[PDB]
């Protein structure tokens, strides 16, 4: 079960929040690595601007991640709310985030080949899947992207950052919102119209992932770049590192490339669900 745990805990197992237990920072606050007193490996986040924008997020991670668990979700470990403190607590994801081992820190990380990208591929669809259709009220992410994507000491990947998700009802096709969320490279062309979210924006923003694990590139476009590519030399798009492994596989990525176009579609109507996505991996190995 969710654990309430004490501020006084997490004071210590990061050192008095000492830098050396700092593993990230800026907009939502600070991440730090830690052991508890149990023994447990964490990350326990300290969330910023309290009572406004940092109590929402919290919130908001409470009411779903918190809510549920699944194998390709980060596991809500615990909280803490005392006053001012906003913290939540994850069981710690060994190799860290997709984005840092995609753009590894001096060219130098773990080495992912297409057989691992497409395990990736698959259990970041998974979850999402989850979130969409089996949780009732469903979960749109709103922030989907290769940050929020962490890998286990299996390399399987599991979907974090619920900071922005909101709860929508089944009878509903869209949530109306108040702001609009999402990263730059990242955000569904129909949420700059419209104060309005969807499972479907969540499909486009995992496009965008699923073309990171293909390309090799970062999103800032990258998705007009492949677009343009497309009808052009698509032999020309993929990571170059993928085509050494075997050029056999290049009919297998292509293929992956087309659900990824799909997710991409400017209309949200055009775009298959997370669970059309996981059939049509399924089908590319049948
Ligand atoms: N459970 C976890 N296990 C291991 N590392 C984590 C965990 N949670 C977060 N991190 C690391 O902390 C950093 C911040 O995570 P978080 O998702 O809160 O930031 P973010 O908002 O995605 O940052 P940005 O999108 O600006 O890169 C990430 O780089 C990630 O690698």
């Amino acid at each position: 079960p969710l654990r309430k745990l004490a501020f006084a805990d997490l004071l210590q197992a990061t050192n008095g929040f000492h830098n050396d237990s700092l593993i990230g920072s800026g907009g939502f606050g600070d991440v730090y690595k830690a052991i508890l007193k149990d023994g447990s490996a964490v990350a326990i986040k300290k969330l910023i601007h309290v009572s406004g924008q940092g109590d929402r997020e919290f919130m908001a991670e409470m009411e779903t991640i918190g809510k549920i668990k699944h194998r390709n979700l980060v596991p809500l470990l615990g909280y803490c709310k005392v006053g001012d403190e906003r913290l939540l607590v994850y069981e710690f994801m060994k190799y860290g985030s997709l984005e840092d081992v995609l753009h590894d820190p001096k060219k130098a990380g773990v080495k992912l080949n297409w057989s691992t990208r497409r395990k990736i591929a698959i259990g970041s669809a998974r979850g999402l899947a989850f979130l969409h259709h089996n949780c009732s009220p469903h979960i749109i992410h709103r922030d989907m992207k290769s940050s929020n994507v962490l890998l286990d000491e299996n390399l399987e990947a599991r979907v974090s950052d619920f900071g922005m998700a909101r709860l929508m009802s089944a009878m509903d096709t869209h949530l109306s919102v108040s702001t609009l969320a999402g990263t730059p490279g990242y955000v569904p062309p129909e949420y700059y119209q419209s104060f309005r979210c969807s499972t479907k924006g969540d499909v486009y923003s995992y496009g965008v992932v699923l073309l990171e694990l293909l390309t090799g590139k970062r999103p800032t476009n990258l998705v007009g770049w492949v677009k343009q590519h497309a009808k052009l030399r698509i032999s020309d798009v993929f990571d170059p590192e993928l085509m050494k492994e075997d050029p056999a596989l290049e009919i297998e990525l292509l293929q992956h490339l087309k659900v990824a176009v799909a997710c991409l579609d400017d209309r949200a109507w055009r775009r298959p669900t997370m669970v059309q996505v996981m059939a049509m991996f399924k089908e590319i190995q049948a």
